[PDB]
DNA sequence: CCGACGGCGCATCAGC
DNA sequence: GCTGATGCGCC
DNA sequence: GTCGG
């Protein structure tokens, strides 16, 4: 972290952006420009060497060159002590509200945790659990606990049907030390682009992991797609371990590389790799990689056997997962 | 200048 | 009930 | 806010 000061400014205006102002090209704009620069390995010395990334224009170089020259940004100093903005910016911080949500409830006077607290009755249910879990929900996982997770769901899913196959992506499989939430990406061979010969396969395994307590708690559910809270089992007289998010997705099993390399991200990896192979003619989803016919339509799936070949499609020497933490 | 900016699952609501 | 928009979430 | 044409 060579550049963590000028990395948080951005983050932060970025932030502000979304929550307050709802520019979500502009959120984009900053996310963009702090993951350049987080990469670039040189400490940076002014806003001029910062523009010559690709990501970082002149509005960003000038904010780099206050901040080199004073530390702090102006801009941002107001955008703290503005009461509004920061109600804003703090009830977006419970799962389930977000930007529209978090200004109604500041309209409403519901501005802090006890006023959420004692407005549940104002809230769904996902920002029901949200709230229940504010402040375990901020706390990050560690490689040590994400392994324990995964063996409890592996071999849960194991017990359920010997032929799932479930993959901890996201965070963990770019080999972070730390992650925010557990992501698993999940197979069955009944289930494929061209046919669904079992239902209940995503809901088998839910039940399945409840009934051993591991997930506590739902944010949503659906046929391919589970959102939800879990907890790894304590041992006598230990204090319980904080409450962590799950997400589960059920991908179609011969479209299994392009759904990794989805759940795998990061989320600007992926922002940047799809807008690459737009550039190049291809569109990516979780699914499958297409080419763009000439008026710019979406023709048939390419033929994908590994993650490898989806970034020779666009021209793009195959990165590791752990490279991919952008 | 100016359009494009990644792609999509689930929850909720308006309109019919 | 449905469909389509919108909010919020995931990477 | 930044880029590409
Ligand atoms: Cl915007
Ligand atoms: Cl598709
Ligand atoms: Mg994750
Ligand atoms: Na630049
Ligand atoms: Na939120
Ligand atoms: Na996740």
């Amino acid at each position: 972290t060579l550049n963590g000061g000028i990395t948080d400014m951005l983050t932060e205006l970025a932030n502000f952006e979304k929550n307050v102002s709802q520019a979500i090209h502009k959120y984009n704009a900053y996310r963009k420009a702090a993951s350049v620069i987080a990469k670039y390995p040189h400490k940076i010395k002014s806003g001029a060497e910062a523009k010559k990334l690709p990501g970082v224009g002149t509005k960003i170089a000038e904010k780099i060159d206050e901040f080199l020259a004073t530390g702090k940004l102006r801009k941002l100093e107001k955008i703290r002590q503005d009461d509004t903005s920061s109600s804003i910016n703090f009830l977006t911080r419970v799962s389930g509200i977000g930007p529209s949500a978090a200004r109604k409830f500041v309209d409403e006077g519901i501005k802090t945790l006890e006023d959420l607290r004692k407005n549940e009755d104002k809230l769904n249910h996902h920002q029901r659990i949200g709230l229940k879990y504010f402040g375990d929900f901020e706390k990050r996982i560690p490689r040590e606990e994400m392994l324990q997770m995964q063996d409890i769901v592996l071999n849960e899913v194991k017990k359920v049907d010997s032929e799932y196959i479930a993959t901890v992506c996201g965070s963990f499989r770019r080999g972070a030390e730390s992650s925010g939430d557990m992501d698993v990406l999940l197979t069955h061979p009944s289930f494929t682009s061209e046919s669904t010969k079992q239902p209940k396969l995503l809901h088998q395994v839910v039940e399945q992991l409840q009934k051993v307590h591991f997930i506590t708690d739902t944010l949503s559910k659906g046929e391919t797609k589970f959102m939800g809270v879990c907890q790894l089992p304590s041992k006598n007289d230990e204090k319980e371990y904080p409450h962590r998010r799950i997400d589960i997705r059920l991908i179609p099993k011969d479209q299994y590389y392009c759904g990794v390399l989805y759940f795998t991200g990061s989320d600007i990896f992926n922002k940047n790799m799809r807008a690459h192979a737009l550039e190049k003619g291809f569109t990516i989803n979780e699914y499958t990689i297409r080419p763009l016919g000439v008026t710019g339509v979406a023709g048939e799936p390419l033929p994908v056997d590994s993650e490898k070949d989806i970034f020779d499609y666009i021209q793009w020497k195959y990165r590791e997962p752990k490279d991919r933490s952008e």
